[PDB]
C-alpha cells in the first residue's frame, strides 16, 4: 500500500497551504488598511485572496489522491454557488452599508426620509440602518433598500422654509391682510431677513382668498417659528377685523 | 467477465466514500460549535462538506464502470440545478431566518410592523415567522420577505410619544386653552417632564382651531395616558367653557 | 457490416439501462419512505436517480455508434433546459405544496387569508390550494403564489377578539355610557372576563363622542357576541337615554 | 477530388437521420398515446426527441465534411436559444394550456374571475382563453397569466349565498324589522332552509340601522332569489310602516 | 512567403461559404413556403440556417490562417450575444406579431381595449399595433405588450347588451314603473326578444329605488337603442307622473 | 535572450491587427451604406467586425509570448461583460432610437404622449428623446422606454372630435335642446358636415339632464372650434330660456 | 529543493507584470485623454487593461508552481464574479454619471422633476445626484434612477407659460370678463405679446363658469407675473361688479 503515501502528502498540502493561504491575506489587508482604502474592503478583498488560496490548495491536494482536477473546479463552483445564492442579500447590503457611511448622504443625529419612512439615523451597521421616529418607534432598514432608493435629508442645510397658507374672507381688504402679515414677519427676529420674504394672495378659493407666506430661518427655529407665527396671524386677524371664513354656501330656497 | 469484478470496486468506494463523507462533515461542524459561529450556519456550511465528497465519490465510483467522468459532472450539474430551484425560496428563507435570531431587530414579544401587517411576535422558524394581531388572528410570514421588507418595531424603545389633535372653536381663547391642557399634563404623573411637553396652536381648520399636544410617558403607559388626559381634556373644556364645534357652515338665503 | 453490430450492443445498453435505473430508483424511495422523509419528496428525489441513470445509459449506449460523448451531454443539456422552462412554474409549485402539508400554516377546515382572497380551506394538491369563499365561490390559488405571501389564519387561535365602537351625542355622560356599556359586557357569559375588558372614551369625533369596547371570546361565539352585544347597547342606551347622533351641522344664517 | 466523396456522404447521413429520427420520434408517442399520458405532452416530449436525433445527425453529417464537432454543439446552441427566446412566451402559455385541460380549475361554461375580468368560459387554446362577457365583450387571455393568478369559479359550487343590506331607521322596532324580513326569507321556496338563516341587526349607521339577512340558494337561483326577496322586503316594509331613512342631518341654526 | 497562400485559400472559403450559404437557406424557405408555414416564420427560420452556414464558413476560413477555432466560436458568440441584447425587444415583438396575424384575437377593424388602451385596429405590423382611438388619437402598441395582456374584443360577438340603471322616488309603485319600462323595451324592434329582457327593482338606494334594465340588440344598434330607450324612459315617466329624484336630506331643525 | 524576439513579434501581430481590422471594418460598413441599410446600423454592425478583428489579433500576438489562448478568451470576456453590464441601458436606448427614427410613430413637431407625459416632439437622439411640455417645460424621456410603452399620438391624424357635455335642467324641453345644439353646430363651418353629428340626451343625472355632443373638426380647429361652440352654447340657451342647472336637494323640514 | 526556484521566479513575475500592467495602463488614458473621450470613461476603460494584465501574470506565475491555469481561470472567475455582484449597483450608477454630465439634460442650476421629486441640481457626483427642494430639504437620487426615468426640465426653456382659471357667476357679461381679463394682460409689461394670449370661457361649471387665461412670459418672470395678474384680477372684478361666486345649491322646502 505504497500508494496510501498520497494521503498523507494530500493533508501536508492542506495544513500548508491553509496555513500559506491565512498568512498572505493577513498580509494583504495589513498592506490595505495602511493605505487608507476602508476597513471593510479591505476586510473583504482579503478574504477573498484567503478563499482564493485555499481553493487552489484543494484542487492540489485532492488531485494527489486522484480527483480528476476539473471535478474539484466544478464541485467547489457548485458548493461556492449555493453559499453565493443563501448569502447575496448579505452582500448587497454589506455594499450598501460601505457605501453610506463612506459618504454620509446622512450621517447619525439626521433626520432623513428613506422611502416612506422617516425618523432620526442612529447607526448605520453591516447590513441594517436603524432610526428613530419622532414618536419612539424604531424601524430597521436593509442597507441595499436605502441606497437604491432617494434620501431625504432634513438636516443637512442649515437654513430651511415655512410656508404658511392663510385663507381668508372675500371681502377683506388685500393691502390690509399683505401689511399684517408683512408687519408679522418683519418683527420675528428668527426669520432671516436676507432670504426669501414672500406674502402674496395666491388662491381665489372655494370659500376663501387664500394667501401664501412663506419665510426662511434656522433649521432649529423652522419649528417654532412656525407656531409662533400662527398664534400670530390669528390673534392680529381677529383683532383687526379680519375673518377666516367657515365653509360657504349660498342656498336658493324653493317653496314646493 | 473478469471485468465484472469494477462492479464490485464501485460499491466498495460508494460505502467507503459515503463513510468517509459522514465522519468527515460531522468533524468539521464539531470545530464550528466548538468555535460559537451558530447552529444553523454549521450545519449547512457542513451538509456542503457532505455532499462534496460523496459527489468526488460517485465521480471515481462510477468511473471506475466507464462513466466517462465529465459525463457525471454533468448530469449531477443538471441534478443539482433541479434541486436547486426547487428549493431556493427556501435557501433564501432559510438565511433570512438566521440573520434575524442573530441580529434580533425584532426578538420574540416584541410589537412589531412586518410590512403592512403587525402583531406580537411569537417565534422565527426555518422559514416562516409567527405573530399575533392585537385580535387575535395569527399571521405567517415568510422569513425572506420580512428581511428585504422594513422592520417598524413598537417596543425595543422604552420611552414613547403620544400626540392629542384637540380641535376648539375659533372664538375660544387661545392662552385659556393652552393653559389648561398644559396643567392636565402637567398633573399626569405617567407623563415624562423631562422631555417634550408640547401644547401649541396648530392648524387654522375648516371648522376649528386645532391643537396639538404632544408628551411622552413610558412604553406601557403610552395607552392608558391617552384614553385617560383625552377624557381629562373633554371633562376640563366642558366645565371651563370651551366648546368642541361641530361642522360648520355659513349659509346664505336667497327667495327665488 | 461488422459495424452494424454495435446498433446491436447499442440497444442492449438500452434496456439494461432503462431496468438498472428502474430498480436502483424504485430501491432508493423504499429506503426514504421507510425512514420518513416524505412521499412526494422521496418520488422527486428518487425520480432524478432514475432520470440521472438513463441518461448515463443514454451517453454509453449511443456512445458505441459513435456519438461523440460530449454532443450527447450538449442535446440532452438542451432538452432538459426546454422541459426546465416547460415545467417551473410547476416545480415551483410542486415544492411550495410540500411545505404547506408538511408545516400547516393553515390546515383544511382553517378560515384564511392568502393575500387579498380569504376563504375556507378544503384541500391542497400538487400546484393548487382550493378554499370556499363564505359565500360559496370556488377559488383556486396556486400553491406557489400562497408560500410566498403572508398567511393570515383566523381560526389557529382558540380566543378572539371583538372591538365595538359606539358613537354618542357630545352631551351625553361619560360615566353612564361606560357603565351600561361595562354592564352589558359583564353580564354576557360568552365574553372571557379573565383577559381584556376594555370600555373607554376613544375619540372626539366629527359629530359623536367615540366610545371603544373591546372583548375577548372563544373563537366560536365571536361572531355571535358581537351581534347580541349590539343588539343590546342599542337597546339599553335609548332605554336609559343616551343618544346615538345624525350627522351634526351648525348653521349660520345670512339675509342677502 | 476524391476528398469530395465526403459531400456525398454528408447528405446520406442527413436523409438517413432525418428519417431514423421521423421514425423513432412517431414510434415513442404511439406509446405515450397507448399509455395515457396526454395528446400534447407527447407530441411535445416527442418533438423533442425528434429534434435531438436531427442534431446529432447533422454534428456527424457536417463532421465528415469536417466541420470540427464543436463549432456545430456551438452554431446549433445559438440557432436553439435564438429560438428558445422567440419563442418561450408560447412555451409557457402551452404548458399552462395542459395545466388548465387536466386540471379543469374550470371548464367550458362556468363563469370566472380570471384576475380582474370575469366572463363565462368558452374554450381554453393552445396559448389563450376565451370567455364572453355577460354583456357580450370576448376576452382572450394569454394561458400562462390565468395558471399564475388566482381562478375564482363562481359555478362548480351547486348552492351558493345572497346578503342583503337593508337600512331602516333608528326609531323602528327591532323584534318587527327581524320578524317581517325572517318571515319574507321563511316562505320563499327557492332559499334552502337547511343552511344559514341569518337575519340580524349589523350596524349602528350614519343615518339608518342596518340589518344583514343571509341566506343560501341554488347557484341558478341566486339572482331572482335576490331580486324577488327585495322587492318583496320593500313591499312589506312600506305596507308594515317601516321607513327606509334617506340621508339624515340636526341642524343648529344661528341668526347672526 | 509561401505560407502566404492561407490568406487566398481564406478568401476562397468565405466566397464560397456566402454562396452555398445564401442558396440552402433560400432552398430552405423555398421549401416551408411551399408547405404553408408563415411566410415570417418562413424567413425567420431560414435566415438562422444562412448566417448559422456563414459562421461555419467563417471559423474554417479563419482557421486557415490560424484562428485557433475555439477562439471563433468565442468573439462570434460575443459578437451574437451584442446583437441580441440590442434586437430582443424587437424579436419578442416581432414573435407577437406573428401570432396575432395568425391567430386574429382581433383582426383590422374591430374596436378593443388592448389593456387600458381602447380603439378601432388599423394594421398589425413587424413590432407594432396601431389603432385609432373614437375621437381620433393613433395609439402605436408594441405587438409583444399585446400579447402578454387581456385582449378585449368589443366587435367580434355579433350581439350585444345595454343595461340602464334608472332611479325612481321611494313613494312611486313598483309595479307602474316595471310595466312603463317592460313596454318601451316589448315594443322596441331594435330589442332582441328571443333573449334576456330584464326589468327588475335592482337597488334600495340613498334617495333613490333603482330599477334595473338589461336587454339585448344587434352590437350596430347597440348605442342608439340605448340613447333612443333612454330618451323614452324619461319622456314617459314625466307623462305618466313617475318622479326622477333629486339628492334627498331629512334636515331636523333647532333654535339654538 | 533570442526568446526575448517574440515581444518584438507580438507587437508587429497587433499594429498589423490593428490596422488591417481598421480598413476591413471601414471596408464593410462602406458596403452597408452604399447598399441602404441605417447609418447607426451600419457603425454598429461594422465596429463589431473592427472590435472581432482586433480580438483575434490580441489572442495570436498575446499567444506568441505565451498567454495560453484560452486565457485571454477568458479575461478578454471578462472585459466585454464588464462593459456589457456598464452599458446595456445605453445599447438598449441606442436601438430604440434606430426603432423611432426609421419608423416615425413620431415625427419631429408631432404632439404626443409617451406613457403619461405629453408635449410636442423636438428631437430624437442617441439614447433620449426631447418634447416640449404646452407650457414650456422640457422633458428628456430615454429611448427605451418610449418604445416599449404605448405611443399616443394626437397629430398624425388629420381631423379629429370633440365632445361636450352639457347639463340643463330636468324641466326643459329635451325637443328644444336638441335643436338650438343641433343649429349651432349645422352652422358652425368648421364642423365637417359629411362625418358624425350626434347631439342626444345622454345621461339622466345628480341634478341634471345630460347632453352629448359630438362633432368632427379639422385637427387645427378642433381647440377653438370647442371653444366657440361652447360661449355659443351658454348664450343662445340663457337667451332661449334653458338653465345650466346649479346642484339640486330636497330638504324636508323637522322642528324639532 | 531545486523545484523551489519555481517559487522566486513566480514572484518575479508578478512584480514585473504589476509593473508593466501598471505602465501600460498608465500609457492608455495617457492616449485616450490626450484625444478627448473623457476622464472616467478613460480611467474606466484604463482600469480593465490593467487587471486584465495582472489576470494574466497571475496565470502564468501560479502556473510555474504548478496551479493547473485552468484552476485560475475558475477562481479568478469567481472572485470576478462575487467583486462584480457586489458592486453593479454602483457600476450602474457610475455609467448614469457620465452620460448626465456629457448630455447635460440637466445642469447645476437647473430646477427639474426627476421622477415625483423636483429640486433645484447641485452636483452630479460617481454615483449619485444631489438637489435641494425649494423649501431647504437636500435628496440624493442614485444617477442610476434618474437616467431610467424621466427627466422634467423646468428651466432650460428660457419661456415659459402661466395658466388662470378664474369663475364667475352664471349671470356674469361674457363679453364683460373677456374684455376686463384682456385688458389686464394686454397691459402687463412682462406678458410677452408676441406669444399665446388665450382669454376664454372654458367651463359651465358647478357652480361658476369658468374662464380660462393662458399667457407666456420669461421664465424668471413667470412667478411673479402670476401673482401680481391675480391681485388685479380680483381688484377689478370687484370694482366692476363680476362676483366670484360661492358654492351654490337649490334647496326645495318639504314641510312634512
Amino acid at each position: 500500500l505504497s500508494y496510501a503515501v498520497n494521503i498523507v502528502a494530500a493533508l501536508a498540502i492542506i495544513i500548508v497551504g491553509l496555513i500559506i493561504a491565512r498568512m498572505i491575506s493577513n498580509a494583504v489587508n495589513r498592506l490595505m488598511i495602511s493605505r487608507k482604502i476602508d476597513a471593510t474592503v479591505a476586510c473583504f478583498l482579503s478574504a477573498l485572496v484567503r478563499y482564493g488560496i485555499i481553493a487552489f490548495t484543494l484542487i492540489a491536494a485532492l488531485g494527489r489522491v486522484g480527483v480528476q482536477t476539473a471535478s474539484v473546479i466544478a464541485v467547489l463552483g457548485a458548493a461556492g454557488l449555493a453559499v453565493g445564492l443563501a448569502l447575496q442579500g448579505s452582500l448587497s447590503n454589506l455594499a450598501a452599508g460601505v457605501l453610506l457611511v463612506m459618504f454620509r448622504p446622512f450621517r447619525a443625529g439626521e433626520y432623513v426620509d428613506l422611502g416612506g419612512v422617516a425618523g432620526t439615523v442612529l447607526s448605520v451597521q453591516i447590513f441594517s440602518t436603524t432610526m428613530r421616529t419622532a414618536d419612539g418607534k424604531i424601524i430597521v432598514i436593509p442597507n441595499g433598500k436605502i441606497i437604491a432608493g432617494n434620501i431625504i435629508n432634513f438636516s443637512r442645510e442649515p437654513v430651511r422654509r415655512n410656508e404658511f397658507i392663510i385663507g381668508v374672507a372675500y371681502d377683506s381688504d388685500i393691502d390690509q391682510v399683505k401689511q399684517i402679515l408683512t408687519n408679522i414677519i418683519q418683527s420675528e427676529d428668527r426669520i432671516l431677513k436676507d432670504r426669501e420674504m414672500t406674502v402674496r394672495l395666491n388662491e381665489l378659493g372655494a370659500s376663501s382668498i387664500n394667501f401664501v407666506v412663506r419665510v426662511w430661518s434656522n433649521s432649529g427655529d423652522l419649528q417654532n417659528v412656525y407656531w409662533d407665527v400662527l398664534e400670530r396671524i390669528k390673534r392680529e386677524f381677529d383683532a383687526a377685523g379680519i375673518s377666516f371664513p367657515y365653509p360657504q354656501m349660498d342656498v336658493n330656497f324653493k317653496r314646493v
